[PDB]
């Protein structure tokens, strides 16, 4: 074997830390059955020196992960694993790493270097020789993203959130391996961050190895058997015996209860049934040459330290932490000895995480509604919203466990078997906690639906469930698992306040023959989750974002949303159509008249579906109002149905057809359809629809026969100034109600600019012109600008944003906003402004006779003289805002493309 | 609405059906709640008037599908529903079908149809108006497959099961529209024979219709609160009373316990457990003023009844046969009174086939193993193996009762709760005649274990499960849900008693990035599945059809496979390979020296997928003796490493590599690999290759060189005769060892004879020749024959099937028998014989010097006189077998072709 002195070193310091740190140190044969399968596929997946993956040790909590991270590193540094694919292998841990504040990866591997060796740069010199093994993620003060810039120097000191994002991206060493250790929790978490991902599951015992553990936790036999033959009688427990540590709780609780002689007694109902039995009788069996006052201070000074420890990302508790907290000696002595704390150096910590997770929440049972603040530990409310609301998501476990305590049940159960009273004021505390979120602004919170329901799931409560779902009238879920649509049926079955909700469903119902496949139960679920939408008589919004249905699903869906006391109003349904769907979606139009909405954005549609959806719509029970049909591959042929639909419903006032493509022969179907003066349509919204100036001459004849249509979009078509000129002959005439115009992005140019302010000084209704994103080069601007001081041009909202603008044009415009009484909004935006334009243009916006409202201008991209005069003119001009992006979102929403 | 007597002669008839089938009868409004989703889907899915398509009323037994059928019958006769979609609707039940044994459908259809009205051929001509409903078709004396014709003739007289299979299949009145009830077993049993599939599902009572069937059932209000309540704070009883039958079961057991006196008890641990609890206290309830002798000869006597129906598949009980078994009028009042049988006529029926299966199983427990046989109720050993022999599967659920009646247990319970003894030596009756069916043979006696596996996971004994599934060596199972995974682990998990296991797995593993999809649970059942391959030292095949895995599974399997215990020999996977299956894969063939034949036949393989496979057979602990990779997109260019193999693994020695396109530049690389005098290769099929006599040059140096090759097939190849010329020009020589040549459907004909004659005359070693589909005509058999007639042809079997061969040849065939002394195989299937070439054949074949033993040819394809001329053949020699389709399967499994 090559000498090595860091190999040398790391098997000394992992061959001492796998004595002392486990729960119990099983015979190393045992340990090796148990986990045979993981270690070989570990062994093989890594000999391949094209690249090298990241592989993810995959598990729930308890399973063992860190546990088979550390013998995979004793056995490498013995030199029996990875002899000739690994020189280096460096073992980090998320809590020692929480403790550097910066430092580099260098600095970091240096920590556990010997300086009697080779130098760090020698071993970086050949990066495929390193492997990097990363335990405990989930415990790291911050997240981990691709928000943060990432470096790819090791020798440059860097934040340590920079350095692991950069290793886990693969932009630091991309040679070197990465072995992940995550949950079901994290590895959703962190799904997005991790390519090439490779995953290896621990499975924990088989009933064998349940025996096994038995009798070596036993060191007797009958007493052993006793106990394995109680907990298989249980179902749910011989269950929960498949991870080791659950096992090693019933192992602690069931000796505890041997050892004081009382008969076999224990909760399985949840696995916080499993913990209270645990901690009730260890706490019994450990402590009983003491009085309950004294009792009672030492459990509330151990949980303060759980919480503290929880609040503050900590996991080592130094002796000055625990004298803080009120924990001495002889109640550390006591703790250790009744293991629930062990020591990890120099420092103590909590025999696992879930304990200190249940501890801190057990800490909020001494507490009082009227209690100080801790200035450390956030209270009820603090932590309600910490582990509902998504950024953080880091309190979670802590938040089940203190759910599930304020049942009546449970708190009943924990005062009995504890001896003194806790506080039964915490239900209430919950209760409210969630109502004042549920009555803040749904857009500033950003509500985590799949975290609430996991929480009020674990309490069985359903009236705790109704009356808390209740509270929220904005609702978002993803379901693609069955666990998923088991919580979220129980969490809405008996939901009655929806207003919009947002759907995202994978993976649940394949349609693969789904009379083989769909279940009774499923179905069963899907109908409870609908009962919300039939049952809930505030319900405006349904969206269902790329969702994934067979026919009884989506039938169930169809008729529960075709019952007359269902009061739909919006129908979102983006990138989903076939022809069942086509028919079920059919009943859905057909039967509902409240539903006015409907926007199919996205659904690749044929010839034959678009067919079918206009049949749909020419029936009379139709009252859709507003009918979204962007980017739904549409053309010419379609066309041809949707003009009938424009003759039939005299209900249907706006259309969006953005995105597809009509190609002037659709366009020509459409005004055929629209020239009858019966067609009562009012918005029409044809954006990006690849057309030119051959149909303006059509559209023309639409503006002067119908007495309707208030609003056009023809937004990015190659209109070439014919197009323009034509339709602004048109518009001459004072008879035409045309209100609004979008021309942007349409080609055009100074040359048609004298005709629009001919209808300028014409017309008497067109109140907002968009004619941004055009080359104007100050000429139109100036032409349009004498039009607009013509004391008859009642124009209301004029956009020439990003439009070429100079510093000559603002003296011109500086005196169209004093002299235009009606102009209230003017788009600027991306102008170039220099000393002598910015002044005249200042002085313009602080007058009195600007009657300006809105100034859209990009204020952070200018020097400072220029910024620290807007600044002024803010000052100035109190009822003016200048602002950037004006008028983005609110086109996006009304072509129908961002929904 | 149009007049039609029919249509009321329909209403009367379902009117009187709806009023007093039912358990109880509730009021419409809550059936029309219950059901309301269904109901409109039905009618608005059929009102289409494109093919017709097939729907099928999809639950489980009890949840009111005959109810459903029932009503939308009566609501159709009414005039409510269908009302402009068909004309003539006819309702089919099982149980009244099977009464007919042998008449055509306008019979069975004239059975119900008044002749006071229109006519048959009038209503069928136009077939788009009607529709079928089939109620009851898991009740049927036959079974539905495709194997009989389906014939398109309704007058036509024929057995009802071939009208109902054209039915369904849709070649007997094709435009007709079909409704079909089937549960979950009886969809997967027809689910091939079906196709254009349409499903509605019945999903029974929500919590709130439960809550009102309870106070329904319960005229007042206290009690059924007291039983709401009971049955709420049960999660089973109340997950169980979805199924209104079920529900109706709890609301009897409990209106029982509360009539009586006692405490709400039940047992819920199974549907057994509710089953027997609902008859149990049901007879306690109805029967206690009775004594026990008479008690137990009553409840016997039901039994019996119920026996013997299951037997004769019969459900309708006329007096007499109540008199045959001993019922009795007080007895049929009694029963009629506790509810377990209802009126359906004249006659009466047991109030559900489930309550019919539970008393047949029933009646067994009153039979002693030494007991006369009833001659129509069969005994436990025939019971059994109609239910777990796939062929009947018709009282499956009786012997699932059964089961579950012979454990301890439950016979303790139900001696307890009746009051007279019973039988204990069931689960022996049962044991052994599993063992003695485990001893038969595995290809008569068509197993069917996903039936076993259910009926031995309901008893819920470990012992029991292992010790039933050890007898068996040979299995072969299909898991396409979570259901059927959870039963095969449990039957599995302490099975060490493997041979041969055949597997087809879907719809579990997606590889849908299997890190997110796969779950511990489904991993932990694969691998106890798996754990039987490593734990039964005598495992010799291993055979996954078209199974789908992701990563994970996949290793856990190869994994399992890998351990030196294992001992595998053959592994067949037949369609899978891709990267990750080449490297798990590659870990099987490795690491395991047991492992000799390896068959890969369909798996569409790649370049370099057959480039890692070669690569993995190159290392030195791989001891694979055959290797078949037929049909596996295979090419020339992968023959230069597939030679690669033959230089290096001394231990292969047959390789068949048919089914794909070598194109003679393969072929001569393969050649270039064989001529080396190392390797050891002794068998070779080239059949459907796509090469031509470019080839038979290089094969033509093989035969020289290779002193270890002894079997060449190249078959289905275009060889002319240049190509077998040059290789008789090779085999000329005795120095040749090839033994077995297989030269059919190679397009040579007689000219070539010439050089093959030389050889059977020359050749010391060849002992089987095949020169079958190849166009010899009478001249090349003439030659051949004169060549055979030489005193040193020691030619062992000629295959000249499908030859063109005439009258003419039969003198020098028949010369040629009688002279040849080593010639003791011939296959001359597809030759036309008249009389005088017969009866020269024949004198050959029943002489002594015949020394032929095996005679290929079809007895069936010939006139009365040579059919008896051949039977008289077979008559006086008694050491010849004549048969036909003599090669076909040896041919294939020699092949790779057909496992
Ligand atoms: N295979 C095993 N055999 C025996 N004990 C085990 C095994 N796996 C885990 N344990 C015990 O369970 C605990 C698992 O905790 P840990 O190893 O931190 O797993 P995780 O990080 O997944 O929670 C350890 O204290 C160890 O004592
Ligand atoms: N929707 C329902 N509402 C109330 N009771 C029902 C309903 N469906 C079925 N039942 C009851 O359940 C029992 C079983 O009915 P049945 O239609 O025979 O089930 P299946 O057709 O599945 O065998 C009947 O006695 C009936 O009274």
């Amino acid at each position: 074997q090559k000498i090595n002195p860091y190999r040398s070193h790391m098997k000394q310091k992992f061959q001492v830390l796998w004595e002392k740190e486990p729960c119990l140190l099983v015979p190393e044969d045992f340990y090796e059955e148990t986990t045979k399968i993981e270690y070989e596929l570990l062994s093989t997946v890594y000999l391949d020196a094209e690249s090298s993956p990241t592989v993810v040790l995959h598990g729930p909590e308890g399973i063992g992960k860190t546990t088979f991270l550390r013998k995979v590193m004793l056995e490498w540094a013995k030199g029996n694993l990875w002899r000739d694919r690994f020189s280096f292998v460096f073992f980090l841990t998320g809590r020692e790493m929480n403790g550097v504040t910066d430092m580099s990866l260098v600095e970091l591997l240096s920590r556990d270097w010997p300086e009697s060796s080779e130098p760090i740069e020698d071993i970086f010199s050949q990066p495929e020789r390193i492997l990097f093994i990363l335990d405990g993620m989930e415990e790291l003060k911050f997240d981990l993203d691709c928000n943060a810039d990432l470096c790819e120097d090791w020798e440059q000191p860097q934040s340590m959130q920079v350095v692991l994002q950069s290793l886990l991206q693969k932009q630091m060493l991309p040679e070197c391996s990465l072995l992940l250790a995550l949950s079901k929790m994290g590895m959703r978490k962190n799904y997005s961050l991790l390519k090439h991902m490779k995953c290896i599951f621990l499975l924990g015992f088989s009933e064998h190895q349940r025996k096994l553990y038995f009798s070596h936790y036993f060191q007797e036999k009958d007493a052993s058997s006793r106990a394995f033959s109680f907990v298989r009688e249980k179902s749910s427990l011989f269950v929960l015996c498949q991870s080791p540590f659950l096992c090693w709780l019933v192992c602690t609780s069931l000796k505890c209860q041997l050892e004081k002689g009382e008969d076999l007694e224990l909760d399985s109902e949840t696995i916080t049934g499993l913990y209270v039995s645990f901690f009730t009788k260890v706490f019994r069996s450990g402590s009983e040459t003491c009085p309950l006052k004294q009792r009672r201070a030492r459990l509330k000074s151990l949980c303060t330290l759980a919480a503290e420890g929880m609040w503050t990302c900590t996991f080592l508790f130094c002796p000055e932490d625990l004298r803080r907290n009120g924990v001495s000696e002889s109640d550390t002595s006591m703790w250790l000895d009744m293991k629930l704390l062990h020591r990890s150096g120099d420092c103590l910590a909590f025999i696992h995480t879930c304990i200190q997770e249940f501890c801190a929440a057990m800490f909020y049972m001494f507490t009082r509604p009227k209690d100080p603040p801790h200035s450390v530990i956030g209270n009820v409310t603090q932590l309600i919203t910490r582990a509902v609301s998504g950024h953080y998501s880091r309190l979670s476990w802590t938040a089940v466990f203190l759910f599930v305590f304020s049942t009546e049940r449970m708190t009943h159960r924990l005062e009995t078997s504890f001896g003194f009273p806790l506080s039964k004021e915490i239900k209430q505390e919950i209760t409210q906690s969630l109502d004042t979120l549920s009555q803040c602004d749904p857009n500033n919170v950003m509500m985590s639906f799949q975290a609430l329901f996991n929480c009020l799931f674990e309490t069985q409560d359903p009236e705790f469930v109704a009356q808390v779902v209740n509270f929220f009238k904005d609702i978002d879920i993803y379901i693609g698992t069955k666990e998923e649509l088991i919580i979220c049926a129980a969490c809405l079955r008996h939901c009655h306040s929806l207003q919009k909700f947002h759907l995202c469903m994978e993976h649940v119902f394949p349609d693969e023959s789904g009379c083989i496949s769909n279940t009774i139960e499923k179905l069963t679920l899907w109908r409870d989750v609908c009962s919300a939408f039939a049952a809930s008589e505030d319900f405006e919004i349904l969206n269902l974002d790329n969702c994934r249905f067979d026919e009884p699903s989506l039938a169930v869906l169809c008729r529960t949303l075709s019952q007359p006391v269902c009061k739909l109003r919006k129908f979102v349904c983006n990138f989903a159509s076939n022809l069942a769907n086509s028919l079920e979606l059919f009943k859905v139009i057909l039967h509902n008249p409240h539903l006015k909405h409907l926007n199919f954005y996205g659904s690749s549609l044929s010839h034959m579906d678009a067919r079918q959806l206009c049949e749909a719509l020419k029936h009379p029970m139709c009252n859709i109002e507003e009918l979204m049909l962007g980017k739904c591959d549409i053309t010419g042929e379609a066309c041809e149905d949707i003009a009938s639909v424009l003759v039939h419903n005299k209900k249907l006032n706006l259309l969006s057809l953005c995105e597809n493509a009509l190609k002037d022969d659709g366009v020509l179907v459409l005004c055929e359809a629209l020239k009858n003066p019966d067609c009562a349509l009012e918005a029409l919204l044809l954006s990006h629809c690849c057309f030119s100036s051959a149909a303006c001459d059509h559209l023309s004849q639409v503006l002067l026969y119908n007495r309707s249509l208030t609003f056009l979009d023809l937004g990015s078509n190659v209109l070439k100034d014919e197009g323009v000129t034509t339709l602004c002959e048109s518009l001459k005439h004072p008879s035409c109600n045309l209100q609004e115009l979008w021309l942007m992005n349409c080609y055009f140019t100074s040359v048609c600019c004298v005709d629009i302010a001919t209808v300028l000084i014409h017309s008497e209704k067109l109140k907002t012109l968009k004619l941004g994103n055009n080359k104007i080069y100050d000429a139109g601007a100036k032409q349009l600008c004498k039009a607009l001081k013509h004391p008859k041009c009642k124009l209301e909202n004029l956009g020439l944003e990003a439009c070429e603008l100079s510093p000559a044009s603002c003296e011109d415009l500086a005196s169209a906003l004093t002299t235009c009484k009606s102009l209230t909004c003017v788009n600027l935006e991306w102008i170039t402004l220099d000393y002598d334009g910015a002044a005249v243009l200042c002085e313009a916006l602080v007058s009195l006779e600007c009657s300006l409202q809105l100034l859209g201008l990009n204020k952070s991209s200018y020097d400072e003289e220029i910024k620290m005069m807007l600044t002024q003119v803010e000052e100035m001009n109190p009822n003016l805002i200048i602002s950037h992006h004006l008028w983005t979102d609110d086109e996006g929403r009304r072509r129908g493309i961002l929904v």
